[PDB]
């Protein structure tokens, strides 16, 4: 692979390779773009084929993150860390550790959270290194699941399109199926019932049909059906890549809206979307609440303000349908667009010379 | 006595004799191994026989700090104050101040505590002169009784024990008979019952018998008979050198794992009973609930994240079945294995140059 | 290329790899060791044709400062930084600035300084934005003029060299082949001039071979004999691999001793060298006057002191004879395991837990 | 031996064993008295066949500490380090590195310097982890020869000295026999000789002998015979005990003053001496012209402030011998006097509560 | 009046005169004692006859503070400010800021609190000068009401009274005189009842006797007769000198205990009731529950911990009986005496050397 072509590509900032033998750690630390602020990207553990994949997996994973955290209104850069390894095999204390001190090394450039083959666990080993990680606070550990903030984004983020395809922002009288019964799933249902709306819903297990069902008094459907449904608003919820070439052509709903990470198989589907007029809500601007909520952390851990933050979301959204028309291009493309914006427009108006700006960090 | 010669035969890094003629201090602070963080180990006062006595005592218990706090996981190295006195009558404030100022002047190389012959009384007074002393915050003293902590976490040790035992970490049907009825055996009695456990009990205090009868349904044996039950599970918690020669040799038990301290009489008994089958858990590291307890305060005390700290013991007691096999040496030999290969490994990978290194200090 | 391969097989730290779109930026950061202090290795500007080419040569480099650093008695590790690009021709003010932030946010890990392509002006332009860069102090420009002191090295370690071989200290009388005579090679002419020795010197530029001659009644060979000229000591200061196959046999002198660097062309030499029974002054060890020279500043340079650090350099050759009677072992050899058993032994008898530990940094 | 039992009979603060066994490292940091501020004390290096015997010399030797620094009139306690091992063949970098390490460890309640045994050079190494260490600053170095102002010292004191005995303080005419003819000795010889006083000079050294004698007329004598000589003052600089059973008869001076340490062999000479009506300049008043020397680094050195400082060592001769015929004690009786009044006076003094006293650390 | 002759007398170390002329300030500043720590002493405003009067009322109670700050076994000194002027008439905003002016220019020498003639609003007002000022916090004012503090004191200070005179601590069945009703009083004879024991009592304010007789049982006397009663104890809880000539005789009680200040007279009474065999607890001592709650507030007040510091106060009295004994002095004698070895054997024990002491300001 050509690194330094990759990275001039797209403009990295730098990509950290760093190693210890004596506890076998192998990661790759990618640092997309710091305009806004420090880079926060989650850890993720992982076997990797190739060297060249993993490097490729850190690459890609941190401009998302530059994406997904300007689009989310954070003053926060993107970063991503890949550590090369078999989650349930090769983790010991020791390469927590050094991993730790390499970020301290890094002095607030990059921050850590939980992802993809670590835990909580091993995010408390990397804290007794360096004060660059989230998600670990007692308060957050406390009033901090993540459950119910991401859902209220989504829920959010749902009312504004509503709102475009249909009119107004009250889910009341809408039906709407539901793919995927998660903690999140879960949440979002009863946000819904709430609010006067009817549950349509799947799930690959039986128990979650039921709970759901019982609770909010939903209609299930076998899997498979689940994109046929004469519904308004389909709600993604579970695994990505659910829009495609078989499903589209199903499609009774006008809305897209869902928690899902990575909802088009490829951006074609989100052009197909466009012409077929049907009101998609990026992904990843729609399933934020998250990110947002880890951030809040980096404040002093307030639920409250963190769940305010989320409300933002509403706006992003209804801000990316503007810019939709505004250049003629699909939702998708716009959201990218509202993002790159962002990070330009706030730049410039921060180039004034202080001795003591104020960031993020906080102390840390 | 040598003391050159016994400090280099085990490598302590400082033996400190402090002295002030106007309160009549007397004391010797051992300092064992640093490597992986501050000593932290409890005050001993004590009458002693002879100067030789109390400096070999303090000696002996700081290298044993060394062992337990890394088999707990902790980041501390370990460290042993040891006052020549009659605690009952001459302890006064001034003497206290004195040491405090001694520590304080160690700079956070050692860190004290509450132990045989000392109060929290004492420690306040130490407290005003040195943030270099656990035990004593408000938080700790508003919800940190240690007690149940120290039980929770030989009910934890236990359940691993009896998965290699028996198989399976069900306490649920299994017979237990536990020695001595205090503070902690009490709570850990409760932990059993809860989980559908038969309790067979014994204490030199009727009172102690009863409530334990009375509220979760115990028989009651004398004594003496203990040993000869016929059950699954020995958990010595009162004295120690409770196993040796007469004792081991009646045990019907497949598992022991109690609180006690010092529970074999002589490594001999170690080796017996791995010669018998028996499966021992190690007591330092089964019991370590107590100081992984205080220094949590270091962190601010917390008492949920003192429980899952706590946790961990089920993790070592299990890594120490492991390197068991590894070597086929007896328990007790791998506690100790597993202790000193933890401060090489995280040693190791701490060897990187950083010009901020974070610390449990924390402040202090 | 398998990076995290190379890096397992010599236990590298870390490889950094900084981008600059807009400046034109790109450069590899790699930190070898940093056991014994903060990583200082010069930032060198080169082109190269593949990636691959400037990775492979900064890991080299890197390593191979570990070593230095090691073996000069600093307490400094290993690092060093490539930068892609025509020295000639590529050069801007931005591209350092940046280089600089980069180098600033590894919060001293790494300290740079001028080398191949870069002059103290790109420097300059690096201390705008982070202190960790030496070799630009007033003081240091003022009186720390490297050749000088890098001759002087050379110097002394000639007379270490004779001492093993040639009985006594003394180079008088000694006739010294100088291959080589550029800055450093003048002052070692100075100094040997001004001892009672005679020097057959070479050369491609005929000014220079003028300049020797005149100045200090040098015979002036050509450039493709020198080696064969019946001298007591040879002095490759120019050119690197000059030992080799060729010039091995056709070799007469008992002694090597110059500045140049990787004179030899393989180990195979290093250890041909040696049973020919030739002296060989490891080049590394030295040559190291100019690092020393410039690790000085890290305490506010001190000709003076600086001078006396590079003293030090007779001992070291010195000792490096003795380690080769001691395991006989090439000199060569012999160089690499002073520096190996001087990191490991430190580290061992740094081992104990500081608050406030002191670093070279000196409050960078 | 009873360390504590020693302790308590003069009070001592604090008794240190520092054991390292990777470097071998065996030392014993001893602490009498930090009430006029921190310790300062030597380090010595030296071998011991007995521990015991390390471990009184270290007691003792931090005593004497004490009374000097007292009434030098500085504001440092006394202590002192001895280090097991011999000088000429046990030294290493990795010993001295750990020492800084423990010293620094102690938080500035000991200040060390060079002593028997130890060189600037291991000084150094202690620097690179301590700021706790004197005589190795540059300028120091550059102006604080040791030698010429301890010589300095003893030619005041002598002055002081001739006062009482020879009415006069003028050296004029003067015959003095000067014992043992080192460094500080010439000095002491350069100053005498340049007063118009005249010398009979002996020592074992004959070169030495010959570099007075020429340099400045002086008669030199059989080593052991000097007592005898019929002089005005005999100046002890060699060795100690000198004043004992033998020589004392055999003495004919009315004033010693030499810079040896432990001149009396025993009380009982400094109690003979007084009857007899020979005037005795105190030894470790006299010859405290170097630890001043010392001491003023604290301060950021000055020879010029160094000196006068020096200077008041007349004063101080010339108070001892008031305090004589005031409680009609002894010259050796009055020096401990003088120095404990200081302490306890000084002590009274300083009670007074202050958020941010000043100390001599001057922010060490 | 001859102040320094005064000063003198007693070793005052402080006398400060603050003026205002703008705002009209007088204030006298006394500071006594600060070898415990930092002064602490209420702001007392009042009309002043003379200023002698007024000075010599300043350092008359800031000796006063002295020994009761000491004798509760706080770490402060005696310090007392009186401020010249009609409480009633005189105040302004103006003033109070000149005078928090004044204090904060002490540097954390002394710190005052509310007393005759100045409230919580002049402290607030203090507050926006300095921080040292203390029963100000909000922490303070939500769960610091003094009087159930002082009540406990004198409660506990009660038990070792009867131990003492009675031979046990149980106040079961003792019958106890309250002279006075207040808010404490209130409290006392609450916790007295939930002991078991009788009440017998007087106030000026009928209200009070109705309340008091009415919620714990008590039987009413007339003011005049309350000396006369038939009881165990006698708890003058009002007003002063109400031990004296006439009332004396009258006694029944063995045992003298309550809140009020100064109860004595003159030290003849309190010779006198020594001679009676009546068992005092001196007031100062046993009404300090008030100086020790404001004081915790230093630490960050904790309710809970100025309880348990009220505690000892158990411990004091028993302690002042003692000395009591060991000198055949009468108890308010002892009570001085206990003081003043507090003030000398604390200081003492503190003489070794900190280059970072630590005290009560805990920042401020």
């Amino acid at each position: 692979m050509e690194i330094f072509k990759y990275m001039e590509k797209y403009d990295y900032e730098q990509l950290v390779f760093c190693q210890d033998e004596a506890s076998g750690l192998k990661a790759v630390i990618a640092i997309h773009d710091t305009t806004l602020g420090p880079a926060l990207g989650g850890a993720r553990m992982w076997t990797y084929n190739a060297e060249e994949e993993a490097i490729e997996d850190a690459l890609r994973l941190a401009r998302g993150m530059t994406y997904k955290n300007a689009a989310a209104g954070l003053n926060l850069g993107g970063g991503k860390t890949v550590i090369i390894g078999d989650p349930f095999a090769d983790k010991n204390e020791d390469m927590f550790r050094a991993l730790g001190r390499f970020i301290q090394g890094l002095n607030g450039r990059y921050i850590t959270a939980e992802d993809v083959g670590t835990t909580v666990d091993d995010m408390d080993l990397i804290h007794q290194e360096t004060d660059y990680v989230t998600g670990i606070s007692p308060a957050f550990g406390s009033s901090g699941n993540p459950s119910p903030v991401t859902a209220y984004g989504v829920y959010r983020g749902m009312k504004a399109a509503a709102k475009e395809a249909f009119g107004s922002d009250s889910l009341e009288g809408l039906a709407v199926s539901v793919q995927g019964l998660g903690n999140v799933a879960k949440a979002l249902c009863k946000k819904l019932n709430t609010e006067g709306a009817k549950l349509v819903v799947t799930d690959v297990n039986k128990a979650a049909v039921s709970a759901a069902v019982a609770e909010e008094g939903a209609d299930a459907v076998a899997p498979n059906a689940i994109y046929g449904v004469t519904c308004d608003i389909f709600a993604p919820c579970a695994l990505g890549a659910v829009l495609n070439d078989f499903t589209i052509p199903q499609l009774k709903a006008k809305v897209i809206a869902g928690s899902a990470d990575n909802q088009l198989k490829d951006p074609r589907h989100g052009k197909y979307l466009h012409e077929l007029g049907i009101v998609y809500a990026p992904d990843y601007v729609i399933n934020a609440g998250g990110v947002i909520n880890v951030a809040d952390e980096l404040y002093g851990y307030n639920r409250t303000r963190a769940m305010k933050r989320v409300d933002g979301i509403y706006d992003s959204i209804e801000k990316i349908f503007a810019i939709s028309k505004r250049d003629g291009v699909p939702s998708y493309v716009a959201a990218d667009r509202m993002a790159e914006e962002r990070i330009a427009k706030v730049a410039k108006a921060r180039s004034q010379f202080l001795q003591d700006q104020r960031n993020i960090l906080n102390g840390r």
